[PDB]
């Protein structure tokens, strides 16, 4: 009951993490482990309760209300954007699928939403005389993503963030999770602390960020969410189709085949293929991929890494195990260092 202490007291000396949690879920089973405060100067400790910035595992809460948005019948995950967002027909961005936007099959964007884009709507104008460097490499990208929750949102008549907070969340039966942390529950917010200058930080305001980084949760939630991945929590037929339609492999890259968000890799896995799949040479440049109806093994684990400028997570499935693991520290620390504690841990839990 002590295997996530030791696999993640290096990293926490390495990089002076003050904070971290650990949720584990197997065969139904719930386990925490928590250590250090959520903020230095009230000493308040970290809770299974404490609310960390998920970064980019928002986007897991993205594509599943993509997914159940389709399930409804609001949208269509093969339309092209242009279908929705009706200047951008004839270009190349308009001429992209929802799940193109869903697994960052677009032939290469910036990261980030350009400096020079002042909201979404100039974002779009910026889409509209976008041309791909590379067609049809995959290209990790808040743009695309951010976008797709856009166009979602639309469909469904509402801001990004009601969709959130009154559509998807209360569908996967959550009451910890949020992208606008309401009065009562502030105190639970986690402080960041900056890798340069150890000063408190919260994410700031940008374009697309609700739609991309914006959400928060606990580690219980995110158990709660990760039953749900398994295939083995509670939700309307509706839900766990949604799900499912999120880890279908689409894409398959030189190291794991790219679902919608999710990452999906053989199991058992060489760790060495976790950490070059996560590393910033695969993340941040164009890749190959080739097309794909699944994974080339029945038995698979799916991962997703998030962070911001405080904070460090990271989220692992392994279905054949019924095995879910939780790391969120409000430290931003290397994605190499959260796959290897992530694998040590799963490595003991399944010994």
């Amino acid at each position: 009951s002590n295997a996530a202490a030791a696999a993640f007291e290096s990293v926490i000396e390495e990089h002076d993490i003050p904070g971290l949690v650990v949720g584990v879920t197997h065969g139904g089973r719930h386990s925490f482990y928590q250590t250090g405060l959520a903020s230095r100067e009230d000493q308040q400790p970290v809770t299974p309760d404490t609310l960390f910035e998920l970064g980019s595992i928002s986007k897991i809460f993205n594509v599943t209300l993509a997914a159940l948005a389709e399930e409804r019948g609001a949208l269509s995950l093969d339309a092209p954007v242009a279908d929705y967002l009706p200047s951008l027909r004839g270009s190349p961005a308009g001429e992209l699928t929802l799940i193109d936007l869903a697994t960052h099959h677009t032939g290469g964007l910036p990261l980030q939403v350009p400096d020079e884009v002042a909201d979404v709507d100039r974002l779009v104008d910026w889409l509209r005389s976008w041309r791909p460097p590379e067609p049809g490499t995959r290209s990790y990208s808040n743009i695309s993503i951010g976008l797709l929750g856009h166009i979602t949102a639309g469909v469904l008549g509402m801001s990004y963030a009601d969709a959130s907070q009154t559509v998807i969340f209360p569908a996967l039966g959550l009451k910890s999770t949020w992208i606008d942390v309401p009065t009562d529950a502030m105190g639970r917010y986690a402080f960041g602390y900056d890798r340069k200058t150890d000063a408190p930080t919260r994410v700031t305001p940008g374009v697309l960020d609700d739609e991309a980084y914006g959400v928060k949760s606990s580690a219980r939630d995110m158990l709660t969410l990760l039953d749900l991945e398994l295939g083995t929590g509670t939700a309307s037929p509706e839900v766990q189709t949604a799900v499912a339609t999120t880890q279908e492999g689409r894409f398959q890259t030189r190291l794991y085949t790219q679902a919608m968000i999710w990452e999906a890799y053989p199991w058992p896995v060489d760790p060495e293929r976790l950490v070059e799949g996560n590393g910033y040479d695969f993340i941040l440049q164009p890749q190959p991929v080739d097309e794909v109806d699944t994974t080339p093994d029945r038995r698979v684990i799916l991962n997703k890494t998030g962070s911001t400028n405080g904070f460090g997570g990271y989220i692992a499935i392994v279905p054949s195990e019924d095995l879910g693991v939780v790391v969120l520290a409000n430290r931003n620390y290397p994605n190499e260092a959260r796959v290897r504690a992530t694998y040590d841990l799963i490595t003991h839990i399944l010994a």
